[PDB]
């Protein structure tokens, strides 16, 4: 059994986290979590779903579930970029990491969801390094607007042009507008010759700022350093 | 907690514990127990960083001293860490520290929360690894040397993580001000960062045991 002690570190824990059943409904969800999506008490998730929080974020409730799903149905883990208006009034941008939730069995019953806030320390602009063979290198253009940075971003976090133009809300086509106008000023003759090139200049550091009004919800491709 | 709560929090991902404040384990979870050797992770309570079954004992001192930090500051920090496991593997992480409060606030000792780093959390710190003349071009171990230099690490702690001589650092260092056109080690830091050097970090050192703070941040009272 726990002590008190230790249950201090379970309601101390830092970030935006709970779990969920297979249907999505809530099971736990901290009071820094129960804070964010506008209650007084966290204890007021349980029994809801993502569509019954008294939150903008609900707007987004069926790709959170779609998200869950993928998470039960495979076993396999995802990080999520979530960027919403807030019930305090203020856009909020965070990586939500989504795991199974397994039962003394092993067998999944639920998902568990970990939120991370995005501070600024992680929007910085876009450095002037190149990664070389050895090292490194710098001169002494590649700007970008602001539709552009949004493509690079997503296409650097594996996103095809039908997530991007979902979650920009544009055309698929009008995507591939972006793609050229990115594929012609990095100088590159493949769309994978454009994420090498875009990677190797620091590219993937940086989210766009534009994105941190853009309510989306969109799971971003991970893989571990180094490999 | 009831069953379900129980069952969530021996889940939750990370690799993640508290310690009071002379940096005893209090907790860790199954997960930081199994990276650190222990795979009956209670084993770890009661135990110091210089007292675990693993290879990054070596730098308890340094984690020690990230912990206080945090206990007389009250802020948090994230620290770089890249060190041998005793499963035989390097692992970098991102490692979160906050202070562990009692249930009147007053600090107590320091919250861990480790991630395994991947190319979302080190896009949380804002930095981002290589994969595989009018330029300024740097050799991997001038870079390594001016990545340690911008987060304060002295050249006798320098040669240590590249397990070089300080003689060795010294002339890696007076190279760096040549290519940056510093004068002083200031200038030359102040310098590496107005061209973006700040989002680096060198891909050989992902093989090189350190543990160092990227940022301090302020927690809102
Ligand atoms: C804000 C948010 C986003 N995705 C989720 O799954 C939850 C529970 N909350
Ligand atoms: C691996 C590691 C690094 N820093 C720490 O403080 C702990 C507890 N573990």
């Amino acid at each position: 059994h726990l002590t008190l002690e230790q249950i201090s570190l379970f309601k101390q824990l830092p970030g935006y986290w709970g779990c969920k059943d297979l249907n999505s409904v809530f099971v736990y969800a901290n009071q820094a979590y129960g804070e964010l999506i506008g209650l007084k008490r966290a204890e007021d998730c349980i029994g809801r779903t993502d569509f019954e929080m008294p939150s903008p974020t609900a707007a987004c409730a069926a790709e959170f579930q779609q998200q869950d799903r993928y998470v039960i149905e495979t076993g396999h883990s995802v990080k999520v970029l979530d960027i919403h208006p807030y019930p305090d009034g203020h856009w909020h941008a965070h990586i939500f990491t989504k795991t199974p939730w397994r039962d003394s069995q092993g067998k999944i019953q639920g998902t568990i969801f970990f939120g991370q806030d995005l501070t600024d320390t992680a929007i910085l602009e876009v450095g002037h390094w190149v990664c070389r063979a050895t090292g490194l290198s710098t001169s002494t253009t590649l700007k970008l607007t602001a539709r552009e940075s949004e493509v690079l971003f997503l296409l650097l976090y594996g996103k095809k042009p039908q997530h991007i133009a979902r979650v920009m809300g544009i055309s698929i086509k009008t995507v591939e507008g972006y793609e050229a106008k990115l594929r012609s000023k990095f100088g590159a003759l493949s769309k994978d010759q454009l994420i090498d090139l875009a990677l190797d200049r620091g590219f993937g550091s940086v989210i766009p700022k534009t994105l941190l009004r853009k309510q989306l919800s969109v799971v971003l491709s991970d893989h571990t350093i180094p490999k």
